[PDB]
């Protein structure tokens, strides 16, 4: 877990269109695989796929409720991951606020 | 050029590299030619070539010819709004975008 292997991790899991999809899709709430999967035009284990490389890089956090696997996005580890790199790059267009602070 | 959601595929396949993100921190600092960019990795001149000619595609930076010597900047511009839309969409709460001052 050392935090250029989750930089990098973070940027091949968002390199991919269908992830960010799936991404935007969460931030609304908890969704289950077989919605996911209902959503786009491609096979479900391709999806299985995309999910796990998802939860491997830390995006996306799982639970079990029945025989149902629901998906919840990781929004603080997906800010910290992309967002250093991006603040650091775009420092006068792009800030990073981990704080729960607020005026 | 492109749609903005070509130019928001462009800029992720280009940032997915950890060459690429190294070559981008690198150029914030100011302009720098090719073969310093080529000097400051082990990896193969053809290969720096390559990575910069991937960041070139997807509008990260831009090259200039100085005399016989091609000079590199970053575009933080189109980075922050390519990448930076998508991140503060994903992470409101953590994540600002300003294209304005
Ligand atoms: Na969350
Ligand atoms: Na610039």
């Amino acid at each position: 877990a050392l935090p250029a292997d989750e930089e990098a991790s973070a940027f091949r899991a968002v390199a991919d269109p269908t992830r960010r999809q799936i991404l935007e899709d969460l931030r609304g709430g908890e969704l289950a695989a077989g919605e996911i999967a209902g959503r786009f035009p491609i096979s479900a284990p391709s999806i299985s796929r995309h999910l796990g490389v998802l939860k491997g890089a830390g995006l996306v956090t799982e639970r079990r409720d029945a025989n149902r696997i629901l998906y919840s996005l990781a929004e603080e580890r997906l800010a910290l991951c992309v967002g250093r790199f991006l603040s650091a790059v775009c420092p006068e267009q792009i800030v990073l606020r981990t704080t729960k602070w607020r005026s």
